[PDB]
């Protein structure tokens, strides 16, 4: 009753161009069996975000990669958060929204601003730059670090242990095995920078650290929480930002629009973060057989999401491939949906918007010039290179 397709939602075909494959995944039915890796499959906004907000039924503390923590060894410790159910996820969770809160963005807002500005003036100064290595990498990694309290000495561990943490979700193929099997000098490093000591005060570190006396975490669950932060807080800003801007070099009118009115700029990192969703697919597993659009889900069964795809689906989206910065976006599950909706959103949005607006306020245009080098990752989307040039207003 099931479809079962050949697609490998892993390869470097796929991620080279997941479009037309992301249509098939929809179009053959709610539910699809991936023969290539034994896993379920939706790809169709109205299951993943069924799946997305049951929780209990489609868990989380079985792994959100392809392994199966009750069947295999975690490469390492469980997430207390992102690999967690409630009621456990409960009390974290509710310490990294109150690290991130409103009140931290207000405090932090200044300075991501500001560099954001300088970093878009030094630019124009280069003319010449590549997107990636230049912007979507240098203003995270600028601002993001000094916000989690890190020491200089070592932020070279943060985007490498990232990668292999995002690798780490995907299948025992290359990019996975590769990632794992030679990582250790990164976990040093993140594990070393998760303990009290090491993370300056009023950063979010020290916050996460500062909770463990309020009944919410122990002592010995904030250097993991820290280590949430270490590995969720900076790539998937880096492949959004990136995204943008290459959104909006593809969409010129898009990019006079957004200079016309700066302060769509969060809109439009929005509608990027739809668009191109730089977490392109999340796992659950089945807690319960679970009838999902007339299909039977085994328990103990990996589903895939496929959150791009979601994102991308004319059942919900109208003319979804097109990049519209006045788009109303709210529903997109680029952040997640539900218990485990992205907990860092506000940081992301914030470092998105301060540099779309200062884009905005101080480009005139931004023009690909080179060729485009696509970063491949079992969960990330982005850009590996994206060279352009950007003409001063
Ligand atoms: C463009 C930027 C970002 C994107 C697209 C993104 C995407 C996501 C998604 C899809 C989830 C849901 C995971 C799931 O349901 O299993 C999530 C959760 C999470 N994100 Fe983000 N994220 C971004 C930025 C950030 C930042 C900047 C931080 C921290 C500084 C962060 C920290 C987290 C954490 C801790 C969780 C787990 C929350 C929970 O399990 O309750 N993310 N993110
Ligand atoms: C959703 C993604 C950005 C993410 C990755 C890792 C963790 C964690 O280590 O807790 C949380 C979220
Ligand atoms: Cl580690």
């Amino acid at each position: 009753t099931i479809p079962h397709l050949a697609i490998d939602p892993f390869s470097l075909d796929f991620f080279d161009d997941p479009y037309p494959d992301q249509q098939t995944l929809r179009d053959a039915g709610p539910v699809v069996y991936l023969d290539k890796w034994n896993v379920y499959g939706v790809a169709r906004y109205a299951e993943v975000h069924a799946v997305l907000n049951d929780p209990t039924t489609f868990c989380s503390s079985r792994g959100v990669g392809l392994s199966d923590f009750k069947k295999e060894k975690p490469w390492r410790p469980p997430s207390l958060i992102l690999e967690a159910d409630p009621p456990a996820h409960t009390r974290p969770r509710a310490v990294l929204s109150k690290v991130l809160s409103p009140a931290t963005m207000k405090t932090i807002r200044d300075g991501f601003a500001a560099a954001a500005d300088a970093k878009v003036d030094e630019l124009l100064q280069r003319g010449c730059i590549d997107a990636i290595a230049d912007l979507a990498e240098a203003y995270p990694l600028s601002v993001f670090p000094d916000a989690m309290g890190l020491k200089q000495e070592g932020r070279e561990h943060l985007l490498p242990y990232a990668g292999l943490v995002f690798n780490a979700f995907g299948p025992p193929n290359e990019l996975r095995q590769t990632a794992i099997e030679r990582s250790a000098p990164h976990q040093a490093y993140v594990n070393e920078q998760c303990q009290r000591p090491n993370l300056a005060p009023g950063g979010f570190g020290a916050c996460i650290h500062a909770f463990t006396d309020t009944g919410e975490i122990t002592p010995d669950e904030a250097p993991l929480l820290v280590r949430s932060l270490l590995s969720a807080g900076l790539d998937a800003t880096v492949n959004g930002i990136g995204a943008a801007v290459y959104c909006l070099a593809r969409f010129p009118g898009e990019l006079q629009r957004l200079r016309s009115d700066p302060t769509l700029a969060r809109n439009a990192f929005e509608e990027a973060v739809r668009f191109e969703s730089p977490v392109q697919t999340f796992f659950r597993t089945t807690t319960r057989e679970v009838e999902l659009g007339g299909a039977v889900i085994g328990e103990g069964e990996k589903v895939l999401m496929f959150l791009g795809s979601a994102n991308r689906d004319p059942r919900r989206w109208s003319d979804p491939d097109l990049y519209d910065i006045t788009r109303k976006t709210s529903g997109h599950v680029g952040f997640g949906s539900g218990v485990h909706m992205c907990v860092g959103q506000l940081v992301a949005r914030l470092e998105g918007e301060v540099m779309l607006s200062a884009l905005a306020r101080k480009v005139a245009a931004i023009d690909i010039d080179g060729p485009v080098k696509r970063r491949f990752n079992n969960t990330l989307r982005g850009l590996e290179s994206l060279p352009v040039k950007l003409t001063p207003a």
